[PDB]
């Protein structure tokens, strides 16, 4: 019963979500100066040559792309990681407007969406049991601003007329999530949580330093899809962004100097 209203968005989420005034909440500000440099972080591993691509779906928040993951087909080592993380799904958030749409913002700026790709770590079997676990999850972060289009987001865009509500889904196979992915993956780290209830502080946040841009038009047909169900008063899917929540005792490390 969540949601991003008025009446349900997250300034009401900790009524039945206590974590969500939690000590490791995401998404936060970015400051970028303040952020540190560690050499020790080591290289990250985008591995998404094998991926298997499921279905679209349109779960009333957002829609969500699903990934075959029974086996190790795209994963993500490296980086701040120990061992090996599973794709399951991504997703993204975005605004009414260019200028808002981010979870995370960088200097206080926000971008027009930002796209999640969701990870689970390999070591706990299944993502249930990973959300267990305070090294469960691996979310990588990219943001997008306006401009020109991104080819290999179009077929995402393309089939967003069949889920326009929530509770429908469609076919979404053979599409290579390696065509939303910006040139450098440098990237910001520090451990959070989900950004939408349950708001479980699990995940380990790797957010790239370089948006991917898009063409208004591809983020335009974002905001046509609906909140609601079929034959239900329809309210259009915009802001389903979650704002920046305190740093409290946690530290930003950069992979670049
Ligand atoms: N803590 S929360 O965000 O998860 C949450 C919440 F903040 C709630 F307020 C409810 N209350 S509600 O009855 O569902 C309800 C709404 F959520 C509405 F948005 C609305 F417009 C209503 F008229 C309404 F009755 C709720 F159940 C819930 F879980
Ligand atoms: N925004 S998020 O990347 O933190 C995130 C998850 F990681 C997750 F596993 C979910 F199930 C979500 F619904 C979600 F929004
Ligand atoms: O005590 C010194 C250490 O402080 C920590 O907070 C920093 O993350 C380290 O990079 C630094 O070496
Ligand atoms: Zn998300």
């Amino acid at each position: 019963h969540w949601g991003y209203g008025k009446h349900n968005g997250p300034e009401h989420w900790h009524k039945d979500f206590p974590i969500a005034k939690g000590e490791r909440q995401s998404p936060v500000d970015i400051d970028t100066h303040t952020a540190k440099y560690d050499p020790s972080l080591k290289p990250l591993s985008v591995s998404y040559d094998q991926a298997t691509s499921l279905r679209i779906l349109n779960n009333g928040h957002a829609f969500n792309v699903e990934f075959d993951d029974s086996q190790d087909k795209a994963v993500l080592k490296g980086g701040p990681l120990d061992g090996t993380y599973r794709l399951i799904q991504f997703h993204f958030h975005w605004g009414s407007l260019d200028g808002q749409g981010s979870e995370h913002t960088v200097d206080k700026k926000k971008y027009a969406a930002e796209l999640h790709l969701v990870h689970w770590n390999t070591k706990y079997g299944d993502f249930g049991k990973a959300v267990q676990q305070p090294d469960g999850l691996a979310v990588l972060g990219i943001f997008l601003k306006v401009g020109s289009a991104k080819p290999g987001l179009q077929k995402v865009v393309d089939v967003l007329d069949s889920i326009k509500t929530k509770g429908k889904s469609a076919d979404f196979t053979n599409f290579d999530p390696r065509g939303l992915l910006p040139e450098s993956l440098d990237y910001w780290t520090y451990p959070g949580s989900l950004t939408t209830p349950p708001l479980l502080e699990c995940v380990t946040w790797i957010v790239l330093k370089e948006p991917i841009s898009v063409s208004s038009e591809q983020v335009l047909k974002f905001r046509k899809l609906n909140f609601n169900g079929e034959g239900e008063p329809e309210e259009l899917m915009v802001d389903n962004w979650r704002p920046a929540q305190p740093l409290k005792n946690r530290q930003i490390k950069a992979s670049f100097k």
